[PDB]
């Protein structure tokens, strides 16, 4: 007859801390081609390139020459998140009742 | 009869924190091609490129010369979020009452 | 009668964390080509490149010369996270109560 | 009668702490190529390419010269994680009452 | 009559910690090529390539040369994780009642 979720029923000096899919600093990287893609019946005929490419339905002669760099790729760089003194805090509660 | 989400009932001195999905100084980065395509008897013939490409559907001679650098690709840097002091806090409370 | 999730009931001085999910300081990377592609009856002639590629249906010479570098791949870097003092909490309570 | 899940009865000076799939200065690298792919009579030709590929249906002559570095592959690297004091807490708490 | 999971009850001075799947300074990579195809009645013709590749279906001459280094695969590094003093917790709780 009290149902509750993350609250704070019939109480006193309480704290409630709720942190979900908290994200604090974080790097994220996410290099994707397809992330839902739904065909039916579809003929397709893509393509990606993430490069250097030489395509071609017909040729002769195909020459490719990588003399220097190609660099490719996703990339996630957490560097220093706390430099120093300082938090980084989630969730966090308390009744501090120093006498 | 008292049903209740996060909230705060019948209470005295109480806090409720809640922190869902927060982003606090992340770096999110997010290279995609397709997030949600739906094809339904269609014939497509898409195509992507990032970097160099060379492209065709009859040739003779194709030449591709990288001298120098083709550089690509999804990137998330999360430099030093905190320098010094001070804090990234997410779904704080407290019921601090000293005497 | 009093059926509740992560709060607080009739109680007195109590704290609660309830830290879920929570990335702090994390470097993610995630390269994908497909993450839920879903075909029906669906007749598909895709492909990808990450890197240097020398695509052809038909060809009579085909000659590739990295002679530099070809540099790719997903890549997640997790560097000092905390340097100096300084703390990453996550799901922290207290009741300190010091007399 | 008093059903609850991660939460705190009729109690007094009580913390509870709980961090599920918290993940603090973790670094997480994911190369896939399918993931929740799902065909249904569907026909297809894919293909993918991390490095350097000399592709073709017909050809008299293919060469491939890596006179350089193809390098590839999906990297994680957690550095360092804590340098100096400081601290990576998860599922916290207390109930220090020092008289 | 009081069913509850990692609370609290009718208790004093108590405290509680539950740290599930929490990663803490984890270098996780994962290279992988599929997780979770499903075909049913599906005539697939898919190829992958992480490095060098010299790839057809006719040819009167294939040449590889590898001079250099081609350098692939999955890589998870867990350098230094705690340098110095500082600390990695998880699950922690006390009732330090000092006197």
């Amino acid at each position: 007859m009290d149902v509750f979720m993350k609250g704070l029923s019939k109480a006193k000096e309480g704290v409630v801390a709720a942190a979900e899919k908290t994200k604090q600093g974080v790097a994220e990287a996410a290099g994707k081609t397809k992330e839902g893609v739904l065909y039916v019946g579809s003929k397709t005929k893509e393509g990606v390139v993430h490069g250097v490419a030489t395509v071609a339905e017909k040729t002769k002669e195909q020459v490719t020459n990588v003399g220097g760099a190609v660099v490719t790729g996703v990339t996630a760089v957490a560097q220093k998140t706390v430099e120093g003194a300082g938090s980084i805090a989630a969730a966090t509660g308390f009744v501090k009742k120093d006498q």
